[PDB]
């Protein structure tokens, strides 16, 4: 949450001044989890909008939202990007917004298709998502191990889609294009997190690992886990700190 | 050099229609005195250029150059952009070229600025380099070692100066700000690259580590360098192929 915290700040200082909003825009963001990041991102967009409908496919996020970040120009809703669209939402929506969630889909075709069957004539899209991260070769490392690797097998639907393409800003430019976007820009950026707790970290390993394994060997799953940041020489056994690169892809279009 | 020559293509095939020549340009060329990347350089080079001076750093590849290879449109000339220009180059130049050769240079700021030095007025530069990549971080692991630590003192100017900066893109444009430079466009690219057989991946190896160990323990050295990529799991032991990744970053700048 502070990893993608500061990536949201970070890349809407980078494209406030390329982002427009039309006067009393209708804004969705998708990807809202808890809505800590959407209120954030709320406090950037302009005073005119009418609406910020943020969305997740996780309902019990979705209800702490409500109970926590509602005011009069929000509301919540629980929606499957990959899914099909409700009718009311179709073409209802000046501006779409999703910070560092895209990575999270497996059909970017089918939700790049959402995104545009979302959006009124002259829709702006923004998104933040990665490819390469030393997170996720962390978990690459582990599959390959003997112990673990049996449990790991639904790997490439966890990986960002882009883990390990070549110029992933061409391959996502090629399926915008091909959905029926226009004025596409897509950006890869290298970003590097330092962490200072290694208490923290662990407790954000076993907060992003969807891999079940046997309780009474969890402990130990998640101390190999603990151990290819050490393979890798990320962690700096000293000062206590991990610092770990993040290549990031900020997709602007319009429809 | 495959890399390096995969790179080329790439980069010039993306940016071909962008990067503009005008009428008898007199082109720089920074890299390799190997004709090699000079050849895939003419074929999105215009064919009505008056000149092109390829340069490089090293004497004897110069010297082999003008000796053996023969574009009648082409000199070699011994050049050092951390060193200070010889006064006859000096504003002679439209357009700058250095494929994968600026990761190589630790005083970046004295080197752009010889490359705003060797421009004429409206003149254009077109620079790609590596930040992070697997091979560098492969040295990484190694200069981590007992054995090896010792011989591998001086990592910090072998490693690209934007090995691990968060947004190089972000600090080559200042630089470049910095030093006058007009319609900074700089992007950073995820690139990915398959070693077919492994003994031409030991090749690479070899070609790039600039550390000097004991003449008796130089095949011990490259082995456990060679492990490096197994701890990071590149290596595909069923096919014998090693993928790995490199961020890069492509500079199209005015003078
Ligand atoms: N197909 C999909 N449709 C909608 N939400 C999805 C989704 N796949 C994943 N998500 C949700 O998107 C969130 C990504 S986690 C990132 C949180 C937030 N976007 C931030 O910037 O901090 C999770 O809550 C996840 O449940």
């Amino acid at each position: 949450n502070d990893v993608t915290r500061i990536d949201a700040i970070e890349s809407l200082t980078e494209y406030g001044s390329k982002l427009k909003f039309k006067p009393k825009a209708k804004v969705i963001e998708v990807g809202c989890a808890d809505g800590s990041v959407s209120n954030i991102l709320f406090q950037h967009l302009p005073k005119d909008i009418e609406l910020l409908l943020s969305c997740d496919k996780n309902e019990k996020a979705v209800q702490f939202a409500k109970e926590h970040y509602k005011n009069n120009k929000t509301a919540y809703r629980v929606l499957d990007i990959e899914g099909d669209l409700p009718e009311d939402l179709k073409g209802k929506f000046d501006n779409f917004i999703s910070l560092m969630t895209f990575h999270w889909v497996p059909q970017q075709e089918k939700a790049f298709r959402n995104v545009y069957d979302l959006l009124a004539e002259d829709g702006e899209c923004f998104l933040t998502l990665k490819s390469y991260s030393h997170i996720y070769h962390m978990f690459v490392l582990q599959s390959k191990s003997r112990k673990w690797g049996p449990f790991m097998k639904n790997m490439k639907n966890f990986l960002s889609p882009y883990y390990d393409l070549s110029m992933p800003d061409q391959h996502i430019a090629k399926i915008l294009k091909n959905v029926g976007f226009k004025n596409i820009d897509v950006r890869s950026k290298q970003k590097m997190y330092t962490f200072k707790n290694l208490e923290k970290f662990r407790g954000l390993m076993i907060g992003v690992n969807p891999f079940k394994v046997p309780e009474n060997e969890f402990e130990n799953y998640i101390d190999d886990l603990m151990e290819t940041a050490r393979t890798l020489r990320i962690i700096d056994e000293e000062n206590g700190t991990l610092s770990f690169l993040f290549n990031m892809n900020i997709v602007h279009c319009t429809k």
